[PDB]
Parts: C-alpha cells; sequence; structure tokens
C-alpha cells in the first residue's frame, strides 16, 4: 500500500491514509500523535517512519525534530528518539537500514547538517553536513549513495545536487538539474533518479527530469498533468506515484502515476482531501 502521513491544508494534519492501487480504496489508520506538515516518510524493516516537519495550528507553530514509527501489524504509532534539531521541509533517505535526515529549516535557520538514525539502537548521530543549506530538499538513494537535490538556501532556490558517501562520510557536488526546484518530489525508479515538480520562485512546476549516474546527466521526461510543489512521491511496483501538492491556487488531492515503459503520466485517484507537504512511503 501507499501510506501518506501528515500534510497541510490551512493547518497541519494528522491523517495517516493508505492507498491500494488495485482496490482503489483509501484506508484510514491511526492518526499521528502530533499534526505535522513538511515531514518525510520512509520504511525500514517494514515499519513506516514519519520524520521532522512542523506543527502549524491555530494555537501556534513549532518545527519538529520528532521521529515516529508506525507498525501496520498493530496499527499503532510509537515515538522514537528525536533528531538533534527540528527539521521542517526535510528530506530523508535510507541506506543499510539507517535513516538519513537531510536539510530543512528551524525558524530562520537553514540547515546544511545531516544526521543518521539507527533503528536497532534508537540513536541519532550527526554526520557530515552538506555543501549547501537546503530547505525543501529532495532526497534519494542510488546504489547506497545519498543524493540531495534542489531546495532553498534561504535566499536562492537551487538546481544543484550533491552526493553523500557514507563510508567516506563526505559530500561531493554532482551535475545540476536543468530546472531550479524547491519542494520537488525526488525518488529512485528502475535505474535512475527522478525529480518532479517543485517551485522555482516564480512558477510551480510540472516538468520531470531524471539523473543517470553513468552519464552523470539529467534528461527531461514526460511531465505531469498538474503543476505542484511540496508534493509527496513514492515508487510502487515500478511506477512513480505523486500525491497532492500546491499549484499556487489550491491544495490538490490529485494523484498521478508515471509509467516508465510508456513515459506517460495518468491520474489514478484523488486523496480524501487536498493537502501538501505530506510524507509518503510503501510497506
Amino acid at each position: 500500500l501507499i501510506y501518506t502521513a501528515g500534510g497541510y491544508f490551512r493547518q497541519s494534519l494528522s491523517y495517516l491514509e493508505a492507498y491500494n492501487p488495485s482496490d482503489g480504496t483509501w484506508l484510514r489508520l491511526a492518526d499521528l500523535q502530533v499534526p505535522r506538515s513538511g515531514l518525510a516518510g520512509c520504511v525500514v524493516g517494514g515499519l513506516l517512519y514519519a520524520v521532522g516537519g512542523r506543527n502549524n495550528s491555530p494555537d501556534g507553530n513549532t518545527d519538529s525534530s520528532a521521529l515516529d514509527c508506525y507498525n501496520p501489524m498493530t496499527n499503532q504509532w510509537s515515538p522514537c528518539a528525536p533528531m538533534s534539531v527540528p527539521r521542517n521541509r526535510i528530506g530523508v533517505g535510507v541506506i543499510d537500514g539507517h535513516i538519513y535526515a537531510v536539510g530543512g529549516s528551524h525558524g530562520c535557520i537553514h540547515h546544511n547538517s545531516v544526521e543518521r538514525y539507527e533503528p536497532e539502537r534508537d540513536e541519532w548521530h550527526l554526520v557530515a553536513p552538506m555543501l549547501t543549506r537546503r530547505i525543501g530538499v529532495g532526497v534519494a538513494v542510488l546504489n547506497r549513495l545519498l543524493y540531495a537535490v534542489g531546495g532553498f538556501d534561504g535566499t536562492n532556490r537551487l538546481n544543484s545536487a550533491e552526493c553523500y558517501y557514507p563510508e567516506r562520510n563526505e559530500w561531493r557536488m554532482i551535475t545540476a538539474m536543468n530546472t531550479i526546484r524547491s519542494g520537488a518530489g525526488v525518488c529512485v525508479l528502475h535505474n535512475c533518479i527522478y525529480a518532479a515538480g517543485g517551485y522555482d520562485g516564480q512558477d510551480q512546476l510540472n516538468s520531470v527530469e531524471r539523473y543517470d549516474v553513468a552519464t552523470a546527466t539529467w534528461t527531461f521526461v514526460a511531465p505531469m498533468k498538474h503543476r505542484r510543489s511540496a508534493l509527496g512521491i513514492t515508487v510502487h511496483q515500478g511506477r512513480i506515484y505523486v500525491l497532492g501538492g500546491y499549484d499556487g491556487h489550491t491544495f490538490l488531492d490529485s494523484v498521478e502515476c508515471y509509467d516508465p515503459d510508456t513515459d506517460t503520466w495518468s491520474e489514478v485517484t484523488r486523496m480524501t482531501s487536498g493537502r501538501s507537504g505530506v510524507g509518503v512511503a510503501v510497506t
């Protein structure tokens, strides 16, 4: 199933919903302990993690360092050890069963720092920081290497990307995208990386490009039907799924699915309500 957690639709949300691409159904599950937008989702050992984000509520706003873990076999959430700092609009990747939290913001602070969480010990540890401060960064893992893509450094929105080597513990700049992207959806599909949509400081984007590591090159592919920033993204059975986002006018419930073999996007469902800044994963 495709789990979407949190999000934002004029206030941070606590929804945890699961989409079945063959049923078509949306399953309503245990609410998040705390409403959170701008978080990230990932899956380790079959367990679904919600990382970072921010609680926007009528009673106030606070960025979040929380890491929470959801068990589909119990339909229950359990808090884990928190990150060293709150990370709103965070990116996460998974390497060797460890969770890498990347970038984000905390008030006026624009993080270049990165930390790694170990599920078997419930410990976070800071690793080497990025060459760039990145809010709204896209993160993807290719052959056990961690790519951070795009974002917003507090002043400029970025098309640069960098690559983290865990055992050397260091970041190195790679070829930049063709499109400056903040809050894009970044994932790994088949044998390449995909950055889709986002915000360049003027327009919300529908363009999609993918990075090939062999040619170290970005190539434009079939764009989406709906421009969207702060979208959620995941890969299910060899197809890309993008959920919600913000098109500069309304918070979308559109869900689009990219078929790589045909280079085609198509709408497959609508979420139960429009929202942006969700965390998405599959388990």
